[PDB]
């Protein structure tokens, strides 16, 4: 699973 | 699993 | 931010 | 930030 | 920041 | 598992 | 920062 | 497991 | 900073 | 396991 | 800083 | 295990 | 700094 | 195990 | 600084 | 085991 | 500084 | 085991 917070 | 906080 | 992998 | 891998 | 690997 | 906090 | 590997 | 705090 | 390897 | 605090 | 290897 | 505090 | 190797 | 405090 | 090798 | 305090 | 080798 | 205090 992937979570990216820019 | 991956979490990246920029 | 929160990521939980059960 | 929080990442928990159970 | 917190990372816990059970 | 990977957590990166920039 | 905290990393715990059980 | 990997945690990097920049 | 804290790293614990059980 | 790896923890780097820059 | 703290590193404990059990 | 590795912990580096720069 | 503290390193304990049990 | 390795701990380096710069 | 403290290093204990049990 | 290795601990270096610069 | 303290180093104890049991 | 190695402890170096610079
Ligand atoms: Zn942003
Ligand atoms: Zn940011
Ligand atoms: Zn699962
Ligand atoms: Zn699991
Ligand atoms: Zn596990
Ligand atoms: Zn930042
Ligand atoms: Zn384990
Ligand atoms: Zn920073
Ligand atoms: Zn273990
Ligand atoms: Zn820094
Ligand atoms: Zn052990
Ligand atoms: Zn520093
Ligand atoms: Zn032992
Ligand atoms: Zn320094
Ligand atoms: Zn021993
Ligand atoms: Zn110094
Ligand atoms: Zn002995
Ligand atoms: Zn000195």
């Amino acid at each position: 699973n992937n979570q990216q917070n820019y």
